[PDB]
């Protein structure tokens, strides 16, 4: 049962990422797993509950991933570079995660439970970036500048570049996004020195 | 005429898509709001995707006309750039609604080639307008020398990311904060010292 739910969520996430939440029907999820629509309904009374529980799950996976990746890193510049690297829409899992987040931005403007979940996840991320900046400022590697405003700018820049990648802007690519962000950190965050 | 019927359908459909979400709008919603039948709507737009596509085409043209009217008497590049950025704010009403729709387009683009092409052409024009404005300011000596293309990439991405924060309701975000943040970026990263 914890298992059944798990399979539904993993399958729903992928379908939502690749086909679009509103284009995914409950039979599409059943067909993808071999169950029936009634089973799916038993665990999730509505389509929205699937999205919401899938999202909850994903936010957890992503924060785990981030802890694993940053756990040994003490140098704030390296930490920030790695934080930024985790946000790239690389082929496979991360690109799929971006696809779903793009939809959640829209669904947030309409659904309060989704908006709440989105804002809590974003705030956690945002505080992380700010904390990291402040650390680098205390270590002397980062320029003394309001961390909150800088975190706001970097977060916003990450989101905008992601969109340009996902939508196919000419000359855009994950690598160019990476370079652009690394240049932002080296030239706007790092202490010229 | 019949140019009239088309127009009205598209103005209505745009507003509904913005406030309710594309996938939540039905043909009957549009018909009810205008007092026609579904058959008239279908005649002009065989499918819902055609409505979205044609509504987007129309909005892209309106928005560019709005831009020319606002900028045509402005020769100072700094003032032009400030006004250009002002037109991108999600201010109450039509501009907010347009953001609503563009957020949906970002997702729909990852799935529909015609919407993707239209979005890329419209983005490209805006991007070139930004780069051109930067280059004029450089020639006038009011903007710092820097790659206008990288700067146009950065500015455009920043705008998009800040808009998402406004629309999604990030704590402390408001159209006023976004304006201030973007004007601070221009004065400190674009304007010459
Ligand atoms: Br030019």
């Amino acid at each position: 049962q914890s298992e059944a739910r798990r399979r539904i969520l993993e399958t729903a996430w992928r379908l939502i990422a690749r086909r679009g939440y509103h284009n995914v029907r409950i039979h599409d999820i059943a067909s993808e797993l071999g169950t029936s629509n009634a089973t799916i309904h038993y665990h999730f009374p509505s389509k929205k509950d699937i999205l919401l529980e899938a999202l909850r799950r994903n936010v957890k996976l992503a924060f785990d991933r981030q802890v694993a990746e940053l756990h040994t890193i003490a140098d704030a510049r390296e930490r920030l570079v790695r934080l930024v690297e985790l946000q790239l829409p690389t082929p496979g899992l991360l690109r799929d995660e971006w696809s779903v987040w793009l939809q959640v931005w829209t669904e947030s403007t309409l659904n309060p439970k989704i908006r709440d979940l989105y804002n809590d996840a974003y705030d956690r991320w945002y505080q992380t970036i700010a904390m990291t900046i402040r650390t680098g400022q205390k270590q002397g590697v980062f320029r003394d500048q309001d961390a909150d405003e800088l975190a706001t700018r970097l977060s916003a820049l990450i989101d905008g570049l992601g969109i340009q990648v996902l939508t196919g802007k000419r000359g855009c690519s994950v690598d160019h996004m990476r370079q652009h962000l690394n240049d932002f950190i080296e030239h706007n965050i790092v202490e010229r020195r």
